């Protein structure tokens, strides 16, 4: 009898390039079945009918139902790799640099402007022409601004008079573009934002992707917060730099692993002035293109599911 490891998460995630790499190499493992739960059934069957599994590996993206995975976990008790109910905070960025700060993580000095839809004037923002304040606390230009939803990618860097004033517009990369120059110069006035300090890096974010909170591969690619044109390569893949991470950087995603819970997870460091800032979680997320980390993943997550089931299962696991 078999250990099921069942996979649950939309379409266009289980069926992703990476996630196959990885499923077919977990399915390596003798006393390991893979089962991927069909999106239909995800969306329009009950929970009750939903595959049973040992091991649960679920995350949520758009449109997927937190709710009815959160509810699937509580019928059925499987070890669950990424916690599903972290993955409601992970939705929010106020709740993620919360939950940073709790860690002792260093992070940009950041505050949140919550403002109500039916009295957005009533916020406490102040604008000036090279700085903002938000509940008192002052950011000069240089800042930034992201809207509270940490799915919404429209995040805008606004800069000083010196530089020529106007703003950055980011957004999730279409094609050749990860930003676009506005000359809007002025803060967005409705919505909820939280409002961060500048951190001036050497034009390259680092992108750190954990397999439990010992293995970490980084990667670094051109900021968007530049000018917004995206590096390709021949293939017409994106252009990433090596990264090693230091020892006070595998510290930090040990931290980040385990404080959100999220055994498989993303998240962004930007290295700035000698230190290492985390500026984004984002849950669960696959290296692409890496035959190294799908080799390393796999082995990860199946030895995990073995330490942990092993025994119950009276399957001989050493160590
Ligand atoms: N405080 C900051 N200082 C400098 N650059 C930042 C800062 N915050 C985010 N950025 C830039 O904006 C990009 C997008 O912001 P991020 O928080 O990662 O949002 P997203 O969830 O949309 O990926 C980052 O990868 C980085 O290039
Ligand atoms: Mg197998
Ligand atoms: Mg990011
Ligand atoms: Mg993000």
């Amino acid at each position: 009898r078999q250990i099921v490891v069942g996979i649950c998460s939309m379409a266009k995630k289980s069926k992703s390039k990476p996630m196959k790499e990885i499923l077919e190499r977990i399915s390596l493992f003798k006393y390991i079945t893979v089962v991927v739960f069909e999106e239909e059934v995800i969306l329009n069957e009950p929970v009750e009918n939903w595959p049973l599994c040992d091991c649960l590996i679920s995350f949520h993206s758009k449109g997927f139902p937190l709710d009815k995975a959160v509810a699937y976990a509580k019928l059925r008790n499987p070890f669950v790799i990424n916690d599903l109910n972290m993955q409601y905070l992970i939705q929010d960025r106020r709740e993620v640099y919360s939950i940073l700060q709790a860690e002792g993580i260093l992070l940009p000095r950041y505050a949140i402007l919550n403002r109500d839809p039916n009295n957005p004037k009533e916020c406490n923002l102040i604008e000036g022409e090279d700085h903002v304040e938000v509940n008192g606390e002052v950011f000069q230009k240089p800042f930034v601004e992201k809207p509270v939803s940490a799915e919404d990618h429209n995040v805008y860097i606004y800069y000083p008079t010196s530089a020529g004033g106007g703003s950055q517009r980011l957004f999730r990369k279409i094609g050749s573009r990860s930003s676009v120059y506005s000359p809007e110069s002025n803060v967005r006035k409705t919505g909820s934002y939280i409002y961060e300090e500048f951190m001036p890096t050497d034009g390259t974010d680092v992108k750190v992707y954990t397999v439990g909170p010992d293995y970490a591969h980084a990667e670094a690619r051109k900021s968007p917060a530049l000018d917004g044109k995206v590096e390709r390569d021949s293939e017409g893949k994106e252009v990433r730099y090596p990264v090693i991470l230091n020892a006070r950087e595998k510290l930090i995603a040990w931290k980040v692993c385990l404080a959100f819970k999220q055994t498989v997870c993303g998240f962004d460091l930007l290295r700035a002035n000698g230190q290492s800032y985390v500026c984004d979680v984002n849950g669960f997320s696959f290296v692409k293109n890496s035959m190294k980390y799908y080799d390393d993943c796999a082995k990860i997550l199946g030895n995990i599911v073995m330490r942990e089931l092993a025994p119950q299962f009276h399957i001989p696991w050493s160590i």
